């Protein structure tokens, strides 16, 4: 089984995630590490102790890393309608997961300095603030690191910006520091995870699994697609599970390994994650961007784990 | 006929443009203006009036514009090995065209102030500065001018860098002005003029017009393909023409309305040309960016156009 | 006498800058160029043909230059409580002096095309837009001039920012063509202007003069001062004239040789004019910024002009 | 005594700062961090240690920090001609004082959650990677740290650049962290470390004292000197020392609150500090930056501190 190590800001998309993560026989959850995000660190890390609770995960800790981007400052933007926990569904008076008493930085610093080199695969699904003070703190790291397979940017689309993907808007030096690095990246982007759509067919599909956890995420996603895309007339789609999807079977989507850096500086482009795809491309790259998903596959993969997960 | 001002740098793209352009009856002439590009001012200069006596175009100023872009240097980067005057041909002792004594940038204030409202299509080919400069040394032309036809840009694409354009990245500035006034703007980037390939099944085709124009347009596409596009195994394809097609007829190729606007100051992103391609799209967009082209009524349009100018 | 030409946006500033031009022997006011600022255009144009008025200017060519700066957009930041024309000051029903039938920037380009070279100095004492137009329009100026005296600017101070003045924060990239021509610059900046200040003593010597002129720059000056710097307590200060006075006695003022350049794209610093005075100097420096200012010879300078003006 | 952290990059400047820290009675030194700078962060750390030794420190952890700055790429620029271990001093075969097991970012999280509330003071003298390390990772401490006294910046000065100083160009990103978090921030700046003179006087007298350490110091700073500053005809500066002699006693410099701010992304400005001393100052200032210096009451501090130290 292929050891990682999952930091994301739990929202549907890093709730079905970890799910897949556990559920499927092939990863090796190692830990749960939280950052900043849409919402406060806590808002967030609660909801991962939920989902950890639902998902009925132990023997994985869970740390809080975090609180505040690098540099920028965070936009709240706080407004949730009909939202108490996470969506519809209210925390349980106490959490059966308990926090690990150690700052994320520190946990991630642990553990890869802790097992065998190239063992730990990093999932950042989230703003890169965790990971890349890690690397800022303990340089040893990036060379025992497997490698780093995140969600987020996007070469031709984006949602934060007309050029931007938010988990690298939030916080673009993070993101800058860590492409920067001499270890080897993995980006699922937009053009990516737009692609890992929830259609009806899905919703039924998964439905039929008929668990708690199931119906957990069903019942959020539908209350945030509700939201933000159910604004138009078009399904809802998850991304961060696109991550952990990819480390399990590369043949999942198709990539290509193009340079790929971010713009810090830049009145209209600031967050955006630059490739340069032109003519004759550097035969040596550490960096590689998602093109194609295989749908079927992706959504296979998710069914089988929550099948397996059962109902804890 | 449709009315417009032809402004370019001179090199085959923007020869062709001037063939079609001439040669087309639903096109009508009313100047060819001159912007500093790759090459300085006079060398394009020349460029334009050598194919102006080769198309035997009479009765149709050429004027000199900008000599430098409005705010960055110019990197002259020349270094054209076999070159003499445009490509392999050499410069007529004297030239059949004589140069207008107006600067560029008042020739096109002058003729827009003179003619009804409405009535005249900008169609820049080359950098922005020479439009720029009349925009802001005479507002009213804005509100006069039909619409604007650019070749330059690309949403998706580049090639002064890995999302910018030559045209764009040139004046970045210029370009800015441009496409932030009132009027229209349509933007033939590199994502169109990309799929304008010259197959040897086209170059036979405009052989076989025969003529010196025709021969003239090889020679030297052939010429400057070897140089550029050549270094790879893949045909060369005419740019500037595009933008001259579209207002022929607006069914050669495909247009989205999205904005646009020029990045300024970004250290990787300086030049590009931003299009907000999100979710809601806005009800009123002066913009629009090309995206596919009608291959064979593009290239039916060259070929018909070569074939009525004949041998002057 | 010294021949100049003024470019200003008429505030009382620019009005005692008008003042001073034309009661002294010393000066020769070939023009009145208009540039739009923290006013529109027409505004300061119908601003400096009041002065004009006022102070009996006759033969002087008035133009209207730029209504938009080069690139970036205006904050139109009106607001002006008791303000009708200029100040407490009413427009009379008709304008004494009329305004010439071309644009600033042409008038310009026409009068150094047309006077022997190195005759005519240039002041401007607003935007830099319309200088930066002439530059482009005709390089063959640049080297025609005498020099550029400019009331803008700061090294060490500044107001519009913590580091950025006015009259170059308005318009960046105007400043910065105009910084980096082959041209003599000398900047007169807030370090400068700062010191001439509006003492009470200052005050009834120019009360003393007595003149319909006099009383009017000084019921503007406090209407203005009110608004502004009599916020705090301390007195006004006048700067465009500064400029002037320069042209007229090199010796009002200290100067230093050193590099400025214009900053245009920092996200503080944008429109600071960036002054090198680290250890050392480059042996030819086309610019230096004032430093120290003479009190008293300046003064002297305005009485002296307000005093030859007398009652039209 | 006053508790402080000496975060630095031994150069002879910390060097004085830590000989001042160690001698002076009304200074309690807590630790010595070591940051990179202008040499690798290992050599500086080796440097650390040989004043420690030199200085006879004990008691006193010394840990080894950041080896990069948080985004910007090092310019190690190493060409030190003459140079062996610091200055012409070599290295001894082993050193007295040992590395503390953790990295400096912890130790200092560690002292502050460990000691009560405003107890400590932080006393950066190099770039400022390790303090903004500790900020994002524990904000505890923002509140607990009395205040923070560093020595960078410059607000009409500059040396790495014309307007930027090293310590904060080094790490622009690093120091805007620093200076926009609700601490209470003392700038001790280029505008004030320059008043800071050794003058032949100063040298006869620290000469005079005749202690290991004194000569240490002298032969050092003379040898540095001599590459720098002696390329010209002045004498060398000190500066480091004057954050420390400011927690001594606040009267050895003049200061003033004032708002300052980090450029970040400017062409030319990139690293300035920032400071608005624009006519109206705001009531309440975290931030303020030094003036003018007690020059007497400085260097009388240093010798009495050397004095103190005597021969270890
Ligand atoms: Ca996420
Ligand atoms: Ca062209
Ligand atoms: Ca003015
Ligand atoms: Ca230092």
């Amino acid at each position: 089984p292929r050891k990682i190590i999952l930091d994301c800001d739990p929202g549907i998309d890093d709730a079905v995630a970890i799910f897949l993560a556990h559920g499927n026989p092939e990863i090796e959850l190692l830990a749960i590490t939280t950052v900043v995000g849409n919402q406060s660190l806590e808002k967030v890390t609660q909801n991962a102790r939920l989902v950890a609770d639902v998902a009925g995960i132990v023997g994985v800790p869970v740390a809080a890393g975090c609180t505040k981007p690098l540099v920028r400052g965070v936009r709240n933007a706080s407004h949730i309608h009909g939202e108490t926990g996470m969506g519809n569904v209210s925390y349980p008076p106490e959490f059966k997961t308990k926090l690990d008493g150690r700052h994320a930085v520190q946990l991630i610093i642990d553990l890869i300095m802790s097992h065998e080199p190239k063992t730990i695969t990093l999932v950042p699904t989230g703003g890169l603030t965790n990971i890349a003070m890690a690397v800022r703190l303990e340089p040893r790291i990036v060379d025992r690191v497997k490698e780093v397979v995140l969600m987020g940017g996007g070469y031709h689309t984006g949602n934060a910006s007309p050029v931007a993907e938010f988990n690298v808007f939030i916080d673009p030096e993070a993101a800058h520091i860590v492409f920067n690095e001499s270890w080897n990246v993995t980006m699922v982007g937009l053009d990516l995870t737009h692609l890992a759509l929830a259609t009806p067919a899905v919703q039924k599909r998964v439905r039929e699994v008929g668990t708690k956890p199931a119906a957990f995420m069903l019942q959020i996603l539908d209350f945030y697609t509700k939201v933000y895309e159910k604004e138009h007339d078009t399904y809802g789609k998850v991304h961060d599970p696109c991550a952990v999807a990819y480390v399990i079977d590369p043949t999942v989507m198709t990539t290509e390994r193009v340079p790929v850096d971010i713009e810090l500086n830049g009145a209209l482009t600031t967050g955006m994650t630059v490739a340069d795809f032109r003519y004759p491309r550097p035969k040596n790259c550490r960096t590689q961007v998602a093109v194609k998903l295989d749908f079927d596959k992706f959504w296979c993969l998710v069914i089988d784990a929550l099948e397996r997960i059962g109902d804890p």
